[PDB]
């Protein structure tokens, strides 16, 4: 038993809800919240901008030191950093950005990072401003992640479409 509430169960291990991931993190304080990161951990907009704003820019400060020490992530890769006031940990995962021409097959590799964590609160990777088809992202999530994932979909219209079209 865990504290996630109001989710629709899609599969044995995947759950979905129309929610703001920032507000969901602040209420659940999950062990892991996933950020829709880029390789530079520049948290400007989308999910990343919103999570970082909710940390009063502490996520960005921590991220800049991480990059200064380690260099950029790989597309499809991840790193674990602090969850600040939102979660114990933040798993920063880089899905391919279609608006940069990145290979969409890297979406499966990106979701594989979720399997290193028993339970996660997450957005759909490569959705929103990363330009991928969210229906496809949900399919890859279901077919790749084996651990327990709670997906927050900000937009109510998209949430309903994701549920209604789910196979
Ligand atoms: C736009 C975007 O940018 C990013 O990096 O990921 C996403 C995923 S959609 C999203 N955008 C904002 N708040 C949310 N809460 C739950 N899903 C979302």
């Amino acid at each position: 038993v865990n504290s996630f509430s109001g989710y629709l169960k899609l599969t044995d291990n995947v759950y979905i809800k129309n929610a703001d991931i920032v507000e969901e993190a602040k209420k659940v304080k999950p062990t892991v919240v996933v950020n829709a990161a880029n390789v530079y951990l520049k948290h400007g907009g989308g999910v990343a901008g919103a999570l970082n704003k909710a940390t009063n820019n502490a996520m960005q400060v921590e991220s800049d030191d991480y990059i200064a020490t380690n260099g950029p992530l790989k597309v499809g890769g991840s790193c674990v950093l602090s969850g600040h006031n939102l979660a114990k940990h933040c798993l920063h995962v880089v899905g391919p950005n279609v608006n940069k021409g990145e290979d969409i097959q890297l979406l499966k590799s990106a979701y594989e990072n979720f399997n290193q964590h028993e339970v996660l609160l997450a957005p759909l990777l490569s959705a929103g401003i990363f330009g991928a088809d969210p229906i496809h992202s949900l399919r890859v999530c279901v077919d790749t992640v084996r651990t327990n994932v709670y997906l927050a979909v900000f937009d109510k219209n998209l949430y309903d479409k994701l549920v209604s079209s789910f196979l």
